């Protein structure tokens, strides 16, 4: 990889995009050497990993280099010069006063990821590099910007469009279960994945389901158990080495969107070309055999309306200050920033509350921001029941959700700011009730 040969890539202001083919050692071979070079040069270095899995892998790889691995609170005077942490950890640390450090070189792995923390993190680092405050290395097979759904790969890939079950199925689709070898099947949602997994197990196949909720614990089981099928959301687009020879890819994704002041989860969108390329990129890792990519439909690069962009600006605005040059999203993504930069910045005490809601109460950035903006006492939960009547939340039995406050009054779950992701897709209304009731 020529651009990172020598030391030119380490000069302040240099931004390097490393777009190696999947399976070519980006994370497990190149990145560690990069870090050792920085450590040898005595340069303060930041290494960002997409997930805990990768973070502990990176840890391992840096076996001679003195690093401080951050597995979000706290600060030490121990004095290692390389810090390694997840994308979200970087953002969350910068929400607090004690967490706003500076590094001369920053290396971000899986830098395409469209979780808002990742978007915010690469935006902040890009903005710092544009101000000549650090060097920046973005490592990803699908750099944000132009892209091809069928990029080059180390091994041959047969790509074929076929009808794919929209959940369970009862007859046909025999090619699914006749396949000898292991498959990764991408689904748009946890809900769809549960349906797909149910049929596969009924047909005698072994299945592991991966999503945002299960990935850090169950991804490790894939190597150990070698399931017939990995049924996965887009969470596997971010470094997961699933060790399959076929991908099944409906090319859809859930579509969280703020509509009429609420974040809705209705329907799906066709995936972006980058996303499609990452899904397809689970196979073709080596030469030898010919892998398969079975898909359905076309891509849709226009993801501008998704709530992720707003959430990324919410996060970026609160890890930057009003003073100094204005931050942006990473290059071509700036088009998708929904307001003028700084719009969502909170004062220091509201930001502390904002951070708590995300890190201790599992709130989305969108919901944490609205609560932090509009509430003054962190113990006041009345906003969870003082919303409009169309924000009433159905419980598991389809009835209203009733709960008691500590004083004994009975309330109906009906938030002022309604984020459907808090009651679906890996989050359970029962845990929100724990918050609303003041437990």
């Amino acid at each position: 990889p020529l651009s990172v040969q020598g030391t030119g890539w380490m000069s302040k202001g240099q931004i390097t995009v490393l777009d190696m083919h999947p399976g070519s050692g980006k994370t497990h071979r190149v990145l560690p050497e990069l870090v050792r070079q920085c450590a040898d040069r005595g340069m303060r270095t930041l290494v960002l990993a997409p997930t805990r899995v990768v973070l502990k892998e990176m840890e391992r790889a840096l076996a001679g280099k003195k690093v401080r691995f951050h597995s979000v609170e706290g600060q030490t005077t121990a004095g290692a010069i390389v810090d390694v942490m997840c994308h979200a950890t970087y953002v969350h640390r910068r929400l607090l006063p004690q967490g706003r450090q500076n590094w001369e070189v920053a290396i971000m792995d899986e830098a395409h990821w469209t979780d808002p923390h990742s978007i915010a993190a690469r935006g902040h680092l890009y903005s710092l590099a544009k101000e000549n405050r650090c060097a920046l290395v973005l490592m990803t097979a699908t750099p944000p910007g132009r892209g091809d759904p069928f990029p080059e790969s180390n091994g041959a890939i047969m790509s074929e469009e076929r009808a794919i079950p929209d959940g369970e199925w009862r007859e046909g689709f025999d090619w699914i279960t006749e396949y000898e070898g292991r498959t990764a099947w991408f689904v748009p949602s946890i809900s769809k994945g549960g349906a797909v997994a149910r049929t596969l197990r009924q047909r005698g196949k072994s299945v592991i389901c991966l999503n945002s909720k299960t990935f850090e614990k169950d991804y490790l089981r894939v190597r150990e158990e070698k399931p017939d099928f990995v049924v996965t959301t887009d969470i596997s687009e971010m470094g997961a080495n699933l060790d399959v020879s076929r991908v099944i890819d409906g090319r859809t994704n859930i579509k969280p969107e703020e509509v009429d002041g609420k974040v809705e989860l209705t329907g799906t969108r066709k995936v972006t070309t980058a996303s499609a390329a990452q899904r397809r990129g689970r196979v073709g890792r080596t030469s030898g055999r010919t892998d398969e990519y079975i898909y359905s439909g076309q891509c849709d690069d226009d993801d501008t309306s998704l709530v992720q962009w707003k959430e990324a600006q919410i996060l970026l605005d609160n890890i930057t200050t009003l003073r100094g040059p204005v931050a942006t999203f990473y290059g071509p993504e700036q088009v998708k920033m929904p307001e003028v930069a700084g719009h969502y910045r909170l004062n220091e005490e509201k930001r502390k509350h904002f951070r708590h809601l995300m890190t201790q109460c599992d709130f989305t950035p969108w919901l944490a921001w609205h609560v932090a903006t509009n509430t003054s006492n962190v113990l006041d939960r009345s906003w969870t029941w003082q919303g409009p009547e169309e924000n009433a939340i159905d419980g598991a039995d389809g009835d209203l959700v009733r709960f008691k406050t500590p004083g004994g009054s009975e309330r109906v779950l009906q938030p002022v700011w309604k984020d459907c992701r808090m009651f679906r897709e890996g989050r359970d209304v029962k845990d929100f009730i724990l918050y609303a009731s003041g437990r």
